[PDB]
């Protein structure tokens, strides 16, 4: 009860939460690195708006 | 008719000249402080296009 289940109950848990929170930020940089390459070659405005975001 | 003739004939000439050809590049200093004036504010290339001509 003090090891064992203590581990399988609550010993994983920060772990987990680094890992959820973690795949999470790559999951906004996978959608702002599409934000970044939908950039017009005219713009500039866009372009630093764009940039910003990634 | 060495000097005074001359002078009437073809001794102003290069003055009229340098004028009429130095009022023509205010002419066009003129219309391009319009035209650099054009520039919407969300541009960046029309801002340096704009300016470039200026």
């Amino acid at each position: 009860q003090q090891q064992i289940q203590t581990l399988v109950k609550e010993g994983l848990r920060g772990f987990r939460e680094a890992r959820r929170d973690f795949w999470r930020g790559a999951e906004s940089l996978e959608a702002a690195l599409t934000h970044n390459a939908e950039v017009p070659r005219r713009r500039a405005q866009e372009a630093e708006e764009a940039g910003a975001a990634l």
